[PDB]
């Protein structure tokens, strides 16, 4: 049902999008059907996980706070697609960076991400146009657009000097996550589902920012190992952190219970595309025991999991649980 | 007083915003110093005549409607700098597609725009967070955003077809206009400067609309003129239209006074970056006399500009003072 009503507003959504084009925006049919393809392409194909959770948060607050219901639920929808129709634009904008007479192509995957980007903004202008919450929706979205922006700073910026190892710590790691994932994966979904609930003065944001921290986090280590040693076929892409240099859980803490002779070979292989390079990095990372530490990470960052959601339970029960089911998919 | 007003609140946004990535967002000095730099380098440096036009429309409409006037004359300041700060995003992006081991460089680049186009948001959030029109100023941005994104892809697409000269007509040509220039440059300054005059609903949006049409039409008119023929050093940039195969003025009026030999030798040097198919194509506009009726098209579109005002004057008379203003500009 969830998913089943979700897949419907996206028809009701790009239908109102693709008309408008054609009404208001005088957009020729070989456009249109070629926005529609792309719309489909970018946006089609995942696993809705953030837009899926402020369904799922906006129906347990309904449960314990008919025509209602129906408002609710919907406005659920088209928020959840705000944020899936942001992921769409962001996957366009994750090929630009690794993919290079104008250039047609180029051209339209820029522009692909701008209008990817502008209609998460028509839509919430077009459904919740007489909704009272449609200024405080539009300034929330704003700022996880400037938290990401900003997270992407420091996450490019983390081994040179902005205009060197020395950023590579656990504080600044978690500063990365924090602001490139944490606040962006789960931080946005659970607030717009507590937004078309009416229920956003009744949840503790600084518990409920401090869960996202720590799933954010949860989530990113387990990614950067991943990254690391799962093979592509397994993984579904190729990893490339230590080629790029990328500040991930694995570097940090190898830095940390390394020798001074290992940190050196560390430093002379780290951030090089060459085969054995490369291999160089993942011996090191074997042989300090890493994944013995990630086993006991994880651990530990799950137990502050579940003991902070009971500190939400006690003033936000229904809350609670949809939080409860979020954390049960990382 | 406008040009040393406009300049002493881009320090008082500037340090605004870069304060609260010190205090709110947990930025180091050393990143901060380079956003200061960067956006002095981005922001900078222009004509501000979209900045201003904000400014003297305001301060046009509180002449004829103390703590009043500072609170407008501030707030279309604030106006203004978003306009700027969205030219100086647009500028970072007019490199991107001409310019193109990840790539720093490239990501900086492309890191900085999203961050001109956040600061955007972020001045207006704070600086109009008690204004009623926050909400109404916020979605006239977004409509903007998607008006320059969908004429973009009339303006990249000319030539295709998307999944050819057929499109290459002045009413497509003006299609392009309207959304990629005339609603940008024009109607984005006038509107924010009625929003905080609180004077919207005292003009004719129909007639102000119209106004941006014809003046900028009447601008990229003379723009695709001197791409073409105006030296590299006089006009301050190369000139591309020719070889990127734009739809402009010259080739959708060449089109339709030359002989069906002339479209065939036209249509075989044309989009090409050969320098001898270049000047082909200069060529045959000269001997086109396209000059001749580049001056008669110019002289009818400003005829229909200083009668426009004066329907505007009827209704709104402080109003049409600041339009002859900036029509004068162009
Ligand atoms: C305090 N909450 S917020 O600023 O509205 C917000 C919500 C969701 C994500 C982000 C990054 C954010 F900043
Ligand atoms: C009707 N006016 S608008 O939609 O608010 C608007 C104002 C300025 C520029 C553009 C493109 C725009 F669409
Ligand atoms: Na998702
Ligand atoms: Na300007």
């Amino acid at each position: 049902m969830p998913m089943q009503m979700f897949m419907q507003v996206y028809d009701e959504i790009q239908m109102f999008l693709l008309e408008e084009l054609e009404l208001k925006f005088d957009m020729d049919p070989n456009r249109v059907r070629y926005l529609r393809k792309m719309m489909d392409t970018t946006c089609l194909g995942g696993k809705y996980n953030r837009g899926l959770t402020v369904i799922d948060v906006a129906e347990s607050l309904l449960s314990l706070s008919g025509a209602r219901r129906k408002r609710v639920l919907h406005d659920a929808c088209v928020c959840g697609w705000m944020i899936e129709f942001l992921q769409a634009h962001y996957l366009v904008e994750d090929d630009i960076m690794d993919n290079s007479h104008p250039d047609v192509t180029v051209q339209c995957a820029i522009n692909d991400g701008l209008l990817l980007k502008s209609w998460t903004h028509m839509m919430a202008m077009h459904f919740f146009a007489d909704r009272p919450f449609l200024q405080d929706l539009l300034c929330r979205f704003n700022r996880v657009d400037y938290t990401t922006a900003v997270g992407q700073l420091y996450d490019v910026t983390s081994m040179f000097d902005s205009n060197d190892f020395a950023e590579f710590t656990l504080s600044n790691y978690k500063r990365i996550v924090k602001y490139k994932t944490a606040y962006y994966t789960y931080l946005l979904p659970l607030v717009m589902g507590l937004i078309v609930s009416e229920a956003l003065p009744t949840v503790d944001m600084g518990v409920t920012e401090e869960l996202a921290m720590l799933m954010g986090e949860y989530f990113q280590v387990q990614d950067d190992v991943m990254d690391c040693f799962t093979p592509p076929e397994r993984l579904g892409k190729v990893g490339t952190d230590i080629q790029d240099a990328k500040c991930s859980w694995l570097a940090v803490t190898f830095l940390a219970k390394a020798s001074s002779a290992q940190v050196a070979e560390f430093k002379a292989n780290y951030g090089s595309g060459d085969s054995e390079k490369v291999a160089t990095v993942r011996r090191l990372y074997e042989e300090a025991d890493l994944q013995g530490d990630y086993v006991a990470y994880e651990a530990a960052v799950a137990e502050q999991v579940k003991e902070l959601i009971e500190k939400l339970r006690l003033c936000s029960p229904g809350f609670a649980a949809s939080v409860e089911t979020l954390w049960g998919k990382t």
